């Protein structure tokens, strides 16, 4: 995974399965991520 300042992110085949925690690949679409968040309402 990746981060940067205070955000964080990683690939689509590990911000969805888990190995983000330490992911490392090139390929693949990159998402971005926090650390939860939670809606306001529902
Ligand atoms: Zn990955």
């Amino acid at each position: 995974m990746v981060v940067i300042n205070g955000v964080k992110y990683a690939c689509d085949s590990c911000i969805k399965s888990h190995k983000a925690a330490q992911c490392e690949h090139n390929d693949r679409p990159l998402k971005i991520l926090k650390p939860r968040g939670r809606p306001p309402t529902t």
